[PDB]
């Protein structure tokens, strides 16, 4: 791994001056980066790890951190600098946008099924890119997709939990015997794109985590969003197969939602679909040389 | 047409003052996404003198081309908005021009730093050549810098819509070419080489026209052998034709740049700054994705 795409940040280096929100895992703050001997500050997004438990090496970390950092995919998002104190931080790109899952729930009345559809082929292609690299996720969640324009999102706070749970969105296998395979991520990822269809629902809503394997062993699943299709649930459904090979592979998941997308009036059904906003190509290069500029 | 985007006077709004020119006034922007609570920053430019109907149509034409200049080195026209007055809308830069800069770092700037930038400078006024596009008004202050390690030229075609830095016969017949542009790089080299100073400083505007033809030029940098000023001289040749073009400029410098000390002289150049790979990586990733 490229000892060189991690980058040490020394803690005088940069500043915490808001905070955006807490996971699981951390806090994040929107940051501000002061090149040593430079007047300007550069926004970025420090996630500062909260140590329990039980703590890894300082050695250990870097390692874990090189990986973290040696990812390079259009839809996800890589570790640019970490840094080493009474606590660990790491520095990624700051996403004013904010996750995927707050922007539908700020939104729900105003995504087009090309939209929704878009998404699911952007994180699955991300995905996908992180099993071609055999690495796991782990911690997939519509929370942990990142939007960099409302056409670009990729993916975050992947390998966080290997260094360091989401019950209602882990695969079976993940809650009972700590599996953690590209399959069980593809589980992940229909719970994903079930939030996504939902415009930000909550999975199983009420249902404590406590008992979410129990339902699950007596083969109940998430309600069949109201605006997917059969094609579409028969999907997701096929994701969240107790048999973990049943499961579809994220390349199959590229092409089966790439193929949906040639025509998202039959695979999606919304009130105002048949005139919502599509992206236009004269307002999607203003967002992408303005704020994306990266290679995809 | 996809390249330059109509904006509504409502999408976005000025906010400070960054600077003004002879051509308009620049402010710190921010672009409001219509239906998103993002507030975006960008570079503002409001042309100083205001516009009617008609020339907005030839305005627009050639905000097209200045829209279409995709080049790493060459500052691209995202956005226009025609209104009482033209404004435009390109990319923020928070580390400002080129100029300013070299000036607040003269004791920071070591070799490999200066004889990049020209080398940058060069491919996008090469880039510029390529497409047959004239700049006019170029200067170290309207390079601006992304990274320390990355700039880029400004305020192309905005002239179309400065004696010190202009060639002989632009000042003498108002004549436009790669060739003049090749001059005035001359000059925009020179700025940096001198760490920032002023061309031909005491030397009244009106009469710089004058010493040009008795052969009068800026003198050689402090720090530059004899292999560089040969090169900022003979892009001052009265012959257009004479003086180089800017694929060449490229070479030259690409070739001082394989071994800086040699080519120029600093103090403390031994000690000055290197930009290493990690601290490249997290400026690109950061700040330019566009592979520096
Ligand atoms: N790069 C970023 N840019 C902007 N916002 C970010 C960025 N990274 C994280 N956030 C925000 O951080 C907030 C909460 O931090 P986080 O640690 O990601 O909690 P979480 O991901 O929702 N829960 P978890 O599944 O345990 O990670 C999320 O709502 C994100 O929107
Ligand atoms: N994209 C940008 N980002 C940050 N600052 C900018 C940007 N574009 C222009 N500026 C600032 O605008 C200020 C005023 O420049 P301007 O009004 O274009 O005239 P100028 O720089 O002197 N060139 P000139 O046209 O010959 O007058 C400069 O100091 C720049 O630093
Ligand atoms: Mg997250
Ligand atoms: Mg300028």
């Amino acid at each position: 791994p490229n000892q060189a795409l991690l980058r040490i940040l020394k803690e005088t280096e940069f500043k915490k001056i808001k905070v955006l929100g807490s996971g699981a895992f951390g806090t994040v703050y929107k940051g501000l980066w002061i090149p040593e001997g430079e007047k300007v500050k550069i926004p970025v997004a420090i996630k500062e790890l909260r140590e329990a438990t039980s703590p890894k090496a300082n050695k250990e970390i870097l390692d874990e951190a090189y990986v973290m950092a040696s990812v390079d995919n259009p839809h996800v998002c890589r570790l640019l600098g970490i840094c080493l104190t009474s606590t660990v931080q790491l520095i990624t790109q700051l996403m004013p946008f904010g996750c995927l899952l707050d922007y539908v729930r700020e939104h729900k009345d105003n995504i087009g099924s090309q939209y929704l559809l878009n998404w699911c082929v952007q994180i699955a292609k991300g995905m996908n890119y992180l099993e071609d690299r055999r690495l796991v996720h782990r911690d997939l969640a519509a929370r942990n997709v990142l939007v960099k324009t409302p056409q670009h999102v990729k993916i975050t706070d992947f390998g966080l939990a290997k260094l360091l749970v989401p019950i209602k969105w882990m695969a079976l296998e993940s809650i009972l015997h700590r599996i953690y395979t590209h399959q069980s991520d593809v589980w992940s990822y229909g719970v994903t794109v079930w939030e996504l269809m939902t415009f930000g629902s909550k999975p199983y809503d009420g249902i404590p985590a406590s008992e979410i394997s129990s339902i699950l062993e007596k083969g109940e699943r998430l309600p069949q969003p109201p605006i997917c299709t059969i094609d579409v649930y028969m999907i997701m459904r096929k994701c969240w197969m107790i048999d973990a090979d049943s499961r579809p592979k994220f390349r199959e998941l590229i092409i089966e939602f790439s193929k949906m997308a040639r025509d998202p009036q039959r695979y999606l059904v919304i009130q105002g679909d048949e005139r919502m906003h599509l992206p236009s190509p004269t307002d999607s290069n203003f967002y992408r040389a303005l704020m994306d500029e990266e290679d995809m």
